[PDB]
Parts: structure tokens; C-alpha cells; sequence
């Protein structure tokens, strides 16, 4: 299923906090969220980086 | 479908290199090999950290 924020682009983006990362969302607006300051949105923790995930 | 390489752990283990991570082993499996100095099992380049992924 496709990005749960835009609907259109696929669950590539990965949330990176520490050791562990949410995905959810495409690279697009997670990276959005990281350069507004906002925490990750399942798990409230700050994003320290975006990772485009490609599920090989 | 699970880890390619334990055949029995999730897909949660993203090999992070510069701002890509390739998705297709477990969290287990790719510490092994980044703590074996081993490069991304799919595009060879070196494997910079391992980040625990939940797909939300
Ligand atoms: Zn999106
Ligand atoms: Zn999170
Ligand atoms: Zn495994
Ligand atoms: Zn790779």
C-alpha cells in the first residue's frame, strides 16, 4: 500500500531514530517532516535521517 | 516474505549506505555481516549502520 501521508507514492522513505526506523511514508514527505523539525509520527521520537528503502 | 538469508526473520534489517538502505535481510543477519566487514549483499557498496525498520 502506498504512503499513508499522500497516498500516491510507495513506503520508501524510511524514519531513522537511533537504531530503528518507521516506515511508512515515501522519501517525499518524510523528508518534509525531518526538515520541519517534526518528530516521527508513530512513535514521536525526533528524526535524525531519512533513508530511501528500496525492499530488494 | 522473510529474511533471504534465515528464511525466518522479517525483512527488518536496512542496510543503510549514504542516503539508500537496501530492505531483503533481518536485523540479525545484516549486523552479521556488517560486523564481518561484508559490503550490501544487492549493490556491494559498504554498509555505513544496520537500522531496525517496522513496516507501519
Ligand atoms: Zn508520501
Ligand atoms: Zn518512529
Ligand atoms: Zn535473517
Ligand atoms: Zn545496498
Amino acid at each position: 500500500e502506498p504512503c499513508v501521508i499522500c497516498q500516491t507514492r510507495p513506503k520508501n522513505g524510511c524514519i531513522v531514530h537511533g537504531r530503528t526506523g518507521h516506515l511508512m511514508a515515501c522519501y517525499t514527505c518524510a523528508k518534509k517532516l525531518k526538515k520541519r523539525n517534526k518528530p516521527c509520527p508513530v512513535c514521536r521520537e525526533p528524526i535524525q535521517m531519512i533513508v530511501l528503502t528500496y525492499f530488494s
